């Protein structure tokens, strides 16, 4: 190729590599230097940054030299090893995105059961298996295909994957590395968004009715409580309540906690309440029949009265499962509950009557940094890997239709995912953005 083309491509690919190596190092150092970033989900982000660092420093630079030189000069053994390192790191990134998606899925859908298992030790176990599965699946086929076929069909001065020669096998790998992971992650995201907004509404409902307290207080029984009726301990000690609070959050709070930390505790209490409802033979048929809004009004009653208290409304529960909401509203209002808390009872009864949030006046979806990051890193994956996967799709129906140049650009677009991944964290998380700025200004300072 021309000397002018060699300089132009080397500069663009070089600057892209520099942006990839810098961004993923900044992401890794951020989790290392900042304690507030040292969360179980950020262990997977560190693992993803490791895969993206190989892509930036090794894959990108070595693939660009291969295109510029127009041939492979390092030999057949260096070639297959280079391709093995490349494919395993690229798949490890996809596996890490699946780990981020599943962790976010189980922590939102199951805040009680899953957070018993959500320790850093289990995150490290899942990270290692993800990297090991990527290796066991792609490296043996990359290196030993030539021995199983009986010949190395890749010429000297050429470096490419031998088993990806036929377009149907390329499509097979595309299904396993793109089409199936994307489908799985999208289905997981629709469930995470629906669950998050559903739980938020229960949180905002009880914030109006029961009340939210950021500091440790004593309940009616005299036990230390926090947030929306979250029991810390039954022990008559302030320090014991503080120790149990620091255990539940993971930091030295010393009495005071944030709204988001109180929401985390409340969602464990919602899971504990729903566990009791399904285990109660008198509350299970009505709960299964009610919609998301009317289920929350039943949970509201469980948080105030208790399991057996709501079960006392034999007449009312029967009319709610029969979808006769005007009838059940009359029986619910004619009780000791309505007389004790008239303002709260009317709001809950109206919720059962209408099946809407008109009694409370609710705000739109508060898209938390974690939800925004997941959506950004998933869209980043779809955007950068779509060109190559469309080329694979047209390759199956069109033999040798895709030119050498297009494959080279489609390969380079897949690597751009590694460049834009730390940008997604910076754009969605304020704690990452500030640490990125902090580390960059600290590096410029000698
Ligand atoms: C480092 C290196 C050196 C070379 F000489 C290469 N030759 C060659 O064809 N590649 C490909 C580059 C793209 N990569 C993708 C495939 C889709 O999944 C994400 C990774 C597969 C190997 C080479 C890579
Ligand atoms: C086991 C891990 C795999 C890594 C080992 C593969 C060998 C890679 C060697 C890289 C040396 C860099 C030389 C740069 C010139 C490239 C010239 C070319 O081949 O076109
Ligand atoms: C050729 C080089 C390949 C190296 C890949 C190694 C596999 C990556 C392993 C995972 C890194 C561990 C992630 C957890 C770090 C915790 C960060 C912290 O909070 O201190
Ligand atoms: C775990 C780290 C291992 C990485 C070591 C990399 C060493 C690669 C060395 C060069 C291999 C060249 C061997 C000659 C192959 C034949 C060349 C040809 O087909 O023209
Ligand atoms: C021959 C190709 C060479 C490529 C080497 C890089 C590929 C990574 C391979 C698998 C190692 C598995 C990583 C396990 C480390 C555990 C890290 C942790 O979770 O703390
Ligand atoms: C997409 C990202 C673009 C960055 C990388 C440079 C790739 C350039 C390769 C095309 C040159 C084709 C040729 O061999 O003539
Ligand atoms: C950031 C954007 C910059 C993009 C840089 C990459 C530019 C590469 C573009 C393609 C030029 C095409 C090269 C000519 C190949 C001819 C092969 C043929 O005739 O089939």
């Amino acid at each position: 190729m021309e000397t002018v083309e060699m300089v132009a491509i080397a500069t663009v690919a070089g600057l892209l590599s520099l942006a990839t190596v810098t961004g993923n190092i900044l992401l890794m150092l951020s989790i290392k230097v900042n304690r507030q970033l040292q969360t179980v989900n950020n262990y997977f982000a560190f693992s993803l940054a490791c895969a993206d660092l190989i892509i930036g420093a090794f894959s990108m630079n070595l693939y660009t030299v291969y295109i510029i030189m127009g041939h492979w000069a390092l030999g057949a053994l260096a070639c297959d090893l280079a391709l093995a390192l490349d494919y395993v790191a690229s798949n490890a990134a996809v596996m890490n995105l699946l780990l981020i998606s599943f962790d976010r899925y189980f922590s939102v859908t199951r805040p009680l059961s899953y957070r018993a298992k959500r320790t850093p030790r289990r995150a490290l176990l899942m990270i290692g298996l993800a990297w090991l599965v990527s290796f066991v699946l792609w490296a043996p086929a990359i290196l030993f295909w030539q021995y199983l076929v009986g010949e190395r069909t890749v010429l000297a001065g050429q470096c490419y994957i031998q088993f990806l020669s036929q377009p149907i096998i390329t499509f097979g790998t595309a299904m396993a590395t793109f089409y199936l992971p994307v489908t799985v992650m999208c289905t997981l995201y629709w469930r995470i968004y629906r669950e998050t907004e559903n739980r938020a509404n229960i949180f905002e409902m009880l914030r109006i009715d029961e009340g939210l307290r950021l500091k440790i207080y004593k309940d009616t029984e005299g036990y230390y409580t926090i947030g929306i009726g979250h029991l810390l301990t039954k022990s008559p000690s302030l320090n014991a309540a503080k120790s149990e609070l620091d255990k539940a959050i993971g930091r030295n709070t010393n009495g005071v906690i944030t709204k988001d930390e109180a929401e985390k505790l409340f969602n464990q209490d919602v899971d504990a309440a729903v566990r009791g409802i399904l285990r109660n033979a008198k509350l299970k048929p009505v709960y299964d029949s009610l919609d998301a809004v009317r289920r929350a009004a039943l949970i509201n009653m469980v948080f105030q009265m208790g399991e057996t208290g709501v079960a006392g409304f034999t007449n009312s529960l029967r009319m709610l499962q029969q979808k006769r909401w005007d009838e059940a509203a009359v029986n619910l209002a004619k009780s000791r509950w309505y007389n004790q808390t008239p303002n709260r009872a009317k709001r809950v009864i109206t919720t059962f009557r209408t099946g809407t949030w008109d009694a409370y006046t609710f705000s739109l979806v508060k898209e938390k940094a974690a939800l925004r990051t997941l959506s950004a890193i998933l869209l980043a994956f779809i955007l950068t890997w779509t060109p190559y996967n469309i080329m694979v799709l047209v390759s199956t129906f069109c033999k040798d239709c895709v030119p050498e140049t297009l494959w080279e650009l489609g390969y380079w677009l897949c690597y751009v995912n590694a460049t834009i991944n730390p940008m997604c964290y910076a754009l969605c998380n304020k704690a990452f953005r500030d640490t990125f700025r902090l580390l960059l200004l600290a590096r410029w300072d000698h």
